[PDB]
């Protein structure tokens, strides 16, 4: 259960919470996360995004 963050607004993405109400349910691979996804605070082209996501191992 990793978590990412945007180096713009500073929004942490916890797969344990995610934005299931945005076409992205918890426990989702950042990879699967459709580029359509845009930080609700600093959208972002998913380019300024890093870290990990989705719970595993
Ligand atoms: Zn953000």
């Amino acid at each position: 259960g990793p978590r990412m963050q945007c180096s713009v607004c500073q929004w942490i993405y916890d797969p344990a919470k995610g934005e299931p109400m945005q076409d992205v349910a918890p426990g989702t691979p950042w990879s699967e996360v459709p580029d359509n996804f845009l930080c609700p605070e600093c959208s972002l082209g998913k380019d300024v995004f890093e870290e990990l996501a989705s719970e595993a191992k």
